[PDB]
C-alpha cells in the first residue's frame, strides 16, 4: 500500500512534532500536561487523515520540488489534520457519554481528568496553528492553509450541531430520523473534515488553490466521506470493539444512526414500536432488544448491498471528476475505506 | 465616558453580527441553535472589552479615514473579542462547576443543554474567523488579525491549564498556592485576552504593526490584566453577586486565588490548618470558615490598598511607555477598571 509505504516515516515524525510543541519556564507544567495530552489522544489510531496529507503531497508535487524542507512541512500538515480530528474526537466523546477509544479508556474518564478535557480538546486545536505558523509562515499557501483548517472545524462544529438536536437525551423521537437530516448531519460533521481537508491541504501545497479543481475533488471527497460515516454507524453495533477499539453508544445515545434509519424505512407499524420503546436509553435489555430488530429486518445484509452499491457510484464519481488530478489521488483513500 | 458615548452603536450592531453569521437550508436547525447560543452568551454584559477595540480604533486611527465601512469593521472585530470571551466563559463555567453568568444561570446548566454546550462554545469561537472573513479578508491586516485571536486563545488555554492543575478537585495542597505562580496563571490566562487582545487588534486596524510598538502596549496591557484579574478574585468572594452577575466558586474549588496567596503569606501556622481543613471543598460551613479567616487577616484592607499601590504603578507605565501612542488609549480603560 502507498499510506503502508508513507507510514513509519509519519508516526516517527510525532516526536519532532511533540518536542517543537513543548519548546518561559512558569508555564513548564502546563506544557508537560499539553505534552501528556498530546501522546494519550493523537498517538493510537490509523493515521490515515494524516497519511492522506503526506500520500496526497508525493502524488501532487513534483518530485524535483519534494526537497527536504517540503516534505517535512507535508508530515507537519498531516499531523495537524491528526490534532484536529483528536480535538473533535476528545469532545464528542465527552457528549457522546464513551468509554473507550483506540482501544484505551476516554481522556475525559481517565481519574484526575474529567471535564478538564474540555481545555485539554481546545489546545489541540491551538497546536494546529502553532505547527501552521512553525512551518508554513513563509510559504505562498499559509493563509489557505488557515482558512481551510478553521472551515473544517466549523464545517464539523455545525455537523455536530445537527448530531446533537436530532438526539435529544431522553426524548425518543423516530419523526426525526429521516435519510435527509442523516445524508446532512454526516456531510458537515464528518466528511469535509475526514476527507475533502486532507487533499485540500496537500492541494493548496501543491499551488492547486482553483476553486473549480476543489469542487470537483469536494465532489467525490464529500461522497467517500458519507459511506465512510455510514461504514462508522454500521460499525457501532456490528463491529468488533477489539479491532474498532471504541464501545458503540449510538442506540443508548439516541443517534441518527444510518442503521435507525434504514430500519424505520423497513419497520412495519408493530415493529416501529418496538423500535419506539426501547431506543435511546440506557438499559442492555432495550439495546439489545433494537440490535434483535435491526437483526430481524437484515440491516447488516443491506450494509453490505450498500457498500457495494457506494464503491461502484464513488468510482463512477472519480472517472468523471479526477481530472487533472492523478485517479491514484482518489484511488488510494478508496482502497483504505473500501 | 469614552466607552458610554461608543456603547449603545457596538450592542445595537450585534443584531447585524447575528444576521450576518445566521444567513443551504439543510442546516437550519444547527443554525437556530447557533443563533439561541449567541443571544444567550453573546448579550447581557458590560461589552468592555469589545468596545475598547471601538474606541481604541477612534483614537489611532486618522478620522478621514475612519470612513463608514471601517467603522463597521471596527464594531465587527470589537464583537469578535466578545465572542471569543463568550467561547471561553461557556467553557470555564462547565469546568468550574459554575451556576450563575451574567444575572442568567450558566448556558451549560439549562435543561436541555449540558455538556452540549461543550460544542456551543467552540461555535462560538469559529464565528469570530467567519466575521474577520467577511469583514477583513481584503484588508492589509487580516493575517494579523487571525493570528492575534488564535495567539489569544493558545495563550487563554495554557492559562486555563495551569489554573486546573494548581486547583486539583479533592487535593488539598496550599503549598502550590505561591505569588510566582499566580501571576504566571493570571498573564497567560487572563491579560493576553482581556486586554492585550483589544488595543492590539485596533493598532493592527491603524496599521501600527511594529514589535517594538506592541511590546511597549503589551507592557501596560499585561500588567492591567494582572489586577483585573486581582479585581476578579477579591469580587469572587467579597463582590455583591447582583452587580458582579454571577456566583462565586474559588473556595469550593480550590482555586490559586490572589486571596489564599495573601492568606498564606500572613497565616501564623494555626491559621494554615484552619485553611487547610476547610479549602477546596462545598461544605457551605468550611466555605464560611475560610471567608471568616480572610476577614480576621483583613485581606479586604490588603486588597483596597493593593487597588492603590497597582493604580500608581500602571500609571507609571503609561508615562513610560505609551509614546507614541495617545496616553488617552491607556487611560480610558484605567478609568474603567479601577
Ligand atoms: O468515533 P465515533 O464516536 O464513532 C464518531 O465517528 C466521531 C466523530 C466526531 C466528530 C465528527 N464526526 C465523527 P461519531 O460521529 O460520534 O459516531
Ligand atoms: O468569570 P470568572 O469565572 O470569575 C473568570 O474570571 C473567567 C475566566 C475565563 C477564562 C480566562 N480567564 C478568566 P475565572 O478565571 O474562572 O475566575
Ligand atoms: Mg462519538
Ligand atoms: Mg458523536
Ligand atoms: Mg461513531
Ligand atoms: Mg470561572
Ligand atoms: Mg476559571
Ligand atoms: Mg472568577
Amino acid at each position: 500500500d502507498v499510506y503502508a509505504q508513507e507510514k513509519q516515516d509519519f508516526v516517527q515524525h510525532f516526536s519532532q512534532i511533540v518536542r517543537v510543541l513543548t519548546e518561559h519556564p512558569e508555564i513548564g507544567d502546563a506544557i508537560a500536561r499539553l505534552k501528556e495530552v498530546l501522546e494519550y489522544n493523537t498517538i493510537g489510531g490509523k493515521y490515515n487523515r494524516g497519511l492522506t496529507v503526506v500520500v496526497a503531497f508525493r502524488e501532487l508535487v513534483e518530485p524535483r520540488k519534494q526537497d527536504a524542507d517540503s516534505l517535512q512541512r507535508a508530515w507537519t500538515v498531516g499531523w495537524c489534520v491528526e490534532l484536529l480530528q483528536a480535538f473533535f474526537l476528545v469532545a464528542d466523546d465527552i457528549m457522546d457519554s464513551s468509554l473507550t477509544r483506540r482501544g484505551q479508556i476516554c481522556w475525559y474518564q481517565k481519574p484526575g481528568v474529567g471535564l478538564d478535557a474540555i481545555n485539554d480538546a481546545n489546545l489541540l486545536e491551538a497546536c494546529i496553528y502553532r505547527l501552521l505558523k512553525l512551518y508554513c509562515r513563509e510559504q505562498p499557501y499559509y493563509l489557505n492553509l488557515i482558512e481551510l483548517f478553521l472551515q473544517s472545524s466549523y464545517q464539523t462544529e455545525i455537523g455536530q450541531t445537527l448530531d446533537l438536536l436530532t438526539a435529544p437525551q431522553g426524548n425518543v423521537d423516530l419523526v426525526r430520523f429521516t435519510e435527509k437530516r442523516y445524508k446532512s448531519i454526516v456531510k458537515y460533521g464528518t466528511a469535509f473534515y475526514s476527507f475533502y481537508l486532507p487533499i485540500a491541504a496537500a492541494m493548496y501545497m501543491a499551488g492547486i488553490d482553483g476553486e473549480k479543481e476543489h469542487a470537483n475533488a469536494k465532489k467525490i471527497l464529500l461522497e467517500m466521506g458519507e459511506f465512510f460515516q455510514i461504514q462508522d454507524d454500521y460499525l457501532d453495533l456490528f463491529g468488533d470493539p477489539s479491532v474498532t477499539g471504541k464501545i458503540g453508544t449510538d442506540i443508548q445515545d439516541n443517534k441518527c444512526s444510518w442503521l435507525v434509519v434504514q430500519c424505520l424505512q423497513r419497520a412495519t407499524p408493530e415493529q416501529y414500536q418496538i423500535l419506539k420503546e426501547n431506543y435511546g436509553q440506557k438499559e442492555a435489555e432495550k439495546v439489545a432488544r433494537v440490535k434483535a430488530l435491526y437483526e430481524e429486518l437484515d440491516l447488516p445484509a443491506v450494509f453490505l448491498q450498500y457498500e457495494e452499491d457506494s464503491y461502484s457510484h464513488i468510482m463512477a464519481l472519480i472517472e468523471q471528476y479526477a481530472a487533472p488530478l492523478p485517479p491514484a489521488v482518489f484511488l488510494g483513500l478508496a482502497r483504505k475505506i473500501y
